[PDB]
């Protein structure tokens, strides 16, 4: 997912808020809308790859996982080999 941060002032149209957990693979873009003058509320607009415009609340706990995941680019390595010595022929 591409995290967008916009400060462009306009009448922000996002259809309410929905707490439906959206599929991480189909999540195209998560755009944060700060509580602007032309915008009615603080709105997080999730576009999907299927081109459905989904609106979610900024206080959604499942969303907070994603917001705290996208600020972690440096993962831990894998020393743990998932392939041990298998049986011979």
């Amino acid at each position: 997912m591409i995290l967008e941060a916009h400060y462009t002032n306009l009448k922000c149209r996002c259809s309410g808020v929905i707490s439906t957990v959206v599929g991480l693979n189909i999540i195209d873009r998560i755009q944060v809308t700060p509580p602007g003058n032309g915008c009615p509320k603080t709105e997080v607009v999730i576009w999907t790859k299927m081109k459905k415009v989904i609106c979610v609340n900024p206080r959604a706990k499942w969303l907070q996982r994603l917001l705290r995941h996208v600020q972690s680019k440096s993962l831990s390595s894998t020393p743990q080999a998932p392939v041990s010595k298998r049986r011979a022929a």
